[PDB]
């Protein structure tokens, strides 16, 4: 019905050779999101979570160990986190189920960025 346009255009290549498993730990912990793809050395690497982007700071961790092993140790999360993690290289997007159950602690990501 509506109108637009089409394209097939790129460069690289990404081939997801380990996509992503899963995750199920207490809200406010470190939850860590492996993931193989190629090629071994691509970069940068980019990381969602059900509809929220993800960047690395004092709580976000995003590692690249070797062989294109992306590893995501997001520390505090949050029982509203629970989702599932969509990973982004190039024409690949990988899918883990993200679940978050409550933990005993408290006061941990409440509001971290006003938006």
């Amino acid at each position: 019905g509506s109108s637009g346009s089409s394209g097939l255009v790129q460069g690289r290549r990404v081939h997801i050779i380990e996509d992503l498993e899963d995750v199920d730990v207490q809200e406010g912990s470190s939850a860590t999101f492996r993931c193989r793809i190629s090629p071994a050395n691509y970069e940068p690497v980019h990381w969602f979570l059900d509809k929220t982007p993800l960047h690395a700071n004092e709580l976000n961790e995003i590692d690249a160990q070797p062989g294109g092993y992306h590893v995501l140790t997001l520390r505090q999360l949050a029982l509203k986190d629970s989702g599932t993690i969509y990973f982004e290289a190039g024409d690949q997007r990988a899918s883990a189920a993200l679940r978050v159950t409550e933990k005993p602690s408290v006061f941990s990501r409440s509001g971290p960025s006003s938006g």
